[PDB]
């Protein structure tokens, strides 16, 4: 009688029960044979492996029988119709869930901010999306996708620390650098100024303690790493930055709702957790938009879990109860019911 | 009967004869006891040493008897009255010149561009000035001085190459790095973009051959070095950059002539020889000025020698012949004649 909420990400699975303020279980989306990531850039690409992960969610992490709880899952924006159907098939026929639904992650994040209209920036471990949303529906022609997120940043941080004399190379060491990224990296309001402070003084330098007790210093790397979000060619990508893509996204929208989009930039996901990221987005967006445009960036403290929380909220909504797909419905109709409904 | 033109700089002496398109002699402003630079930041600070240099100019470089040629000398903008008088005293009483004059360097550069009104940027080896000029006279309340020029850049280039694995440390090696600076450095139109090209590809890398035959590669250093002109805090200076100081200089001027200043940015001196420096000044000045402002940067090809050439031109002008101070005048009046005249 309690709904489950399962948020499948490229790097982390967020799972728990609808009606809770936070997921009870957060764990890595990996299977080992060497580690495989069954979710690449927000999309499921190995189904056997994904089954093992959902099997782990039910029986190990949450400790519930799947056939007893309606289950709300999440999908990346622009997730192919065929992918969504396979997900539905696995849930009802492998796991015997009594009901389910598949929600778009970035919309859930918007709901968690107490909003139904806005433009979300959702940046995770494997993909970055700009998702314009009007009255609860994502506008698919205007969604932007950037294949650059936290894992790319971490690798970049491994590369640039190497040029300071450190040798971070192994996949175990990649975990240590992810940790440094999360404790020590921030977004410079102005990249040049920051490089010049760091060139001429030690005021931005931080110490980090390694597992074995050794202490190292990191400098301009702190902000050079997440700077790649605004200038992706730092790792050889031609794409525009997250500021430009927010702008391009808003511009693919009907002029009537663009003011509301600009006033409602919601940030979502672990890779939007960099201190200073909101002030830099404000400043960058300002520079591209018309002079009179009211620009607002909302960055909730709990935005590592926004998608999950939006799910918890939706699953609990009286209005949403009519939208669950029941096993009866599915076994009667066919995997198509996941259109004229979801 | 031929006038001499002697342009005394922090690093190089430019000397020759009025009526010529170029100085016949260019040589370093040094005395050795260890090398001393008798001119610090454009100002003469050792007089015995300066006498040796002028003695070298007359007898070794130019091969003329001083008592036979009117001699035009140059001074930094804002050169103290007392300094100018000592110069005059040495010329007439140590060297027995039959006539002389002391001209402001940055005005000469303006004249060499065929102009009497404009704002000069004069950047040498030891000092950088912004000099607003209206109808032939420098406006002293509006002159900006920056203690950052080519020698500072070269040292900075020695420091940053060291962090790439090279060890440029000795004063002999400092000459090699000055040479690299002059053959290989340029000004990025956009610093960030350039850092990102250089981080992700080898397309800005250049080879340089050392005297002993070894070949080295230099990368982002090419534009990181002269970038210090626009962002001086890269070497721990709080001053504004050459773009900001041009702006601040123009703003200390009467509103009536500011349009003419903006339309007439003349660049002068070796440190304005960086490829791309004119486009970057255009762009930076544009960003600070009002939207409607006609901005123009004039960068003559011969601007390493503009000061000298302006001197050659002035010394040859029929209008200027009344302005020479003769030895007769001086021996009659006193070193003050260098006001109600010069
Ligand atoms: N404080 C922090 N600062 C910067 N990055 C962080 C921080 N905390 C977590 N992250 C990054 O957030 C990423 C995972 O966040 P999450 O929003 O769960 O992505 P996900 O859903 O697994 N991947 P995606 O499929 O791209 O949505 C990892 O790369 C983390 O390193
Ligand atoms: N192609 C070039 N690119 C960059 N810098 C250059 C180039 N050629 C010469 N320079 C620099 O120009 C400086 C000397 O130029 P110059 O205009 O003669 O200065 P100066 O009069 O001796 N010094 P100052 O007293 O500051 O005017 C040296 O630092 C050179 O390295
Ligand atoms: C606290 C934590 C957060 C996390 O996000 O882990 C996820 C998943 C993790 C799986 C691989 C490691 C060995 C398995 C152990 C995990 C413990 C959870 C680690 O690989 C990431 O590190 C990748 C690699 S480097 C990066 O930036 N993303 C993201
Ligand atoms: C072609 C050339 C140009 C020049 O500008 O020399 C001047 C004067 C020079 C004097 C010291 C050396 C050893 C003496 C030899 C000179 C030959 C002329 C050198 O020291 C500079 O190099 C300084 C130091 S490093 C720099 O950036 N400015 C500028
Ligand atoms: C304000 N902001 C966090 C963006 C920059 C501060 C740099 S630091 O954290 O003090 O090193
Ligand atoms: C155009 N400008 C000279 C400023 C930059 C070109 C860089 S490079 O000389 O081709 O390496
Ligand atoms: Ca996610
Ligand atoms: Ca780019
Ligand atoms: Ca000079
Ligand atoms: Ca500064």
């Amino acid at each position: 009688t309690t709904a489950l909420v399962c948020d499948n990400g490229s790097g982390l699975v967020k799972a728990g029960f609808a009606g809770d303020d936070a997921p009870r279980a957060v764990f890595p989306s990996i299977v080992g044979r060497t580690l495989k990531y069954p979710i690449e850039h927000g999309i499921i690409t190995n189904w056997d492996d994904m089954e093992k992960i959902w099997h782990h969610t039910f029986y190990n992490e949450l400790r519930v029988a799947p056939e007893e709880h309606p289950t709300l899952l999440t999908e990346a924006p622009l997730n192919p119709k065929a992918n969504r159907e396979k997900m539905t098939q696995i849930m009802f026929e492998t796991f015997n869930v009594p009901a389910m639904y598949v929600a778009i992650q970035a919309v859930l994040s918007l709901y968690a901010s107490g909003r139904t209209t806005g433009i979300v920036l959702d940046s995770g471990d494997g993909v970055t999306h700009n998702v314009p949303i009007y009255e609860g529906y994502a506008l698919p022609h205007a969604i932007m996708r950037l294949d650059l997120a936290g894992r790319d940043l971490t690798d970049y941080l491994m590369k640039i620390l190497t040029e300071r004399g450190y040798s971070f190379v192994t996949t175990a060491e990649r975990e240590i650098v992810r940790d440094i990224k999360e404790k020590l990296c921030y977004v410079a309001l102005d990249f040049e100024n920051e490089m010049a402070t760091a060139a001429s003084s030690s005021s931005l330098e931080k110490s980090y303690e390694l597992p074995d007790g050794q202490v190292i210093t990191i400098g301009n790397e702190r902000f050079r790493c997440p700077e790649t979000l605004f200038q992706p060619s730092f790792i050889g990508m031609e794409s525009a930055g997250i500021h430009e893509t927010t702008y391009n996204s808003i511009m693919k929208c009907d002029i009537d709702i663009r003011k509301d989009l600009y006033a409602n930039n919601v940030m979502s996901g672990g890779t939007t957790m960099y201190p200073g990221i909101a002030d830099r987005m404000q400043k960058e967006i300002t520079a591209l938009a018309p002079s009179t445009m009211k620009i607002k960036i909302i960055a909730p403290p709990e935005r590592k879990y926004s998608v999950w929380i939006g799910g918890s909220i939706l699953a609990s909504l009286s209005t949403f109860q009519q939208m669950w797909i029941t096993k009866q419905e599915y076994d009667e109709a066919g995997p198509s019911i996941v259109h004229r409904k979801c």
